[PDB]
C-alpha cells in the first residue's frame, strides 16, 4: 500500500517543480512582455495553423474563461489573429524562434543530466499517456 | 538528444502532467469552494504549527504577494487563523481547517489513482523529482 504517502510526495513535488519551472520562465519571458502561459500558447500553435479557439483550450489546457482574455493580450502585441479561428501573425510565427530557445536555458539551471532528463521525460510520458 | 529536444519534451510534459493534476483537484475541489492552491496552502500547514508566513511562502513557493490574498479567503472560511504574536504575522490551522484536511487527503489519492501508474513506477517519478528539485 502507502498510496497515500506516494501520493503526498507526487502531490508535493509535482506542485514545486511546475513552481521552479514556470519562476524561471518570468525571469526570460519578462524580456518579450509575455507570461508562461502567453509563452505557451505561442509554442502550441503550431506556424500556419487555423485553430478555432475550442481546440486550443484543449490542447493547452485552459476553460476559455482564461484563454478568452489571453487571446486579447495577445491580439494587441499582435502576436495571434482572431478571424473563433486563431492563427500566429507574422511577428508572431517570428518570435517562436528565440523563444524556442529560452527552454533550453531554464532547463539547463536545474542542472540535470542527459540521462536523468531522459528517464523523468520517459516517466512523465507514462504518467500523461492515458491522462 | 540534444538539449534543445530534450528542453522541449520537459517543457511539454512537465506543463502537461501539471494541467491534468490541477484539472482533477478542481473537479473534487469545488464541493469544498476550494482551489488548488487553497488546498495546497492548508496540506502545506501542520496542525498545531503557529507558523510564520514568509517560512509559509517558502515552503509554498508563493510570494506574499499572492499568498497574502489567499490566506484572508482560508480565513473567511474559518479555516485559518491569522495572529500577530511582534511584528510579524502568524498563521495557524483553526479546529475546522484540521477537520477538513481530513476529507481534502483522500482527494490526492483519489487524483493519482486514477492516472493508473504502478507503486514502483511513482516511486521512480518521485525519485526523479526530488533529484530534479535539488
Amino acid at each position: 500500500g502507502s498510496h497515500m504517502y506516494l501520493s503526498k510526495q507526487l502531490c508535493f513535488l509535482f506542485y514545486v517543480s511546475s513552481k521552479e519551472i514556470i519562476k524561471k520562465y518570468t525571469n526570460y519571458l519578462k524580456e518579450y512582455d509575455l507570461t508562461y502561459t502567453g509563452y505557451i500558447v505561442l509554442m502550441a500553435i503550431e506556424n500556419d495553423e487555423k485553430l478555432n479557439i475550442k481546440k486550443l483550450g484543449e490542447r493547452v489546457f485552459l476553460d476559455s474563461g482564461t484563454l478568452t482574455p489571453l487571446l486579447k493580450k495577445l491580439e494587441k502585441k499582435d502576436y495571434v489573429v482572431r478571424t473563433l479561428q486563431i492563427s500566429l501573425t507574422e511577428q508572431g510565427k517570428a518570435i517562436k524562434s528565440p523563444l524556442a530557445e529560452i527552454s533550453v536555458k531554464v532547463f539547463n539551471e536545474f542542472n540535470i543530466s542527459e540521462r536523468e532528463a531522459s528517464d523523468i521525460i520517459n516517466n512523465l510520458r507514462n504518467f500523461v499517456s492515458k491522462n
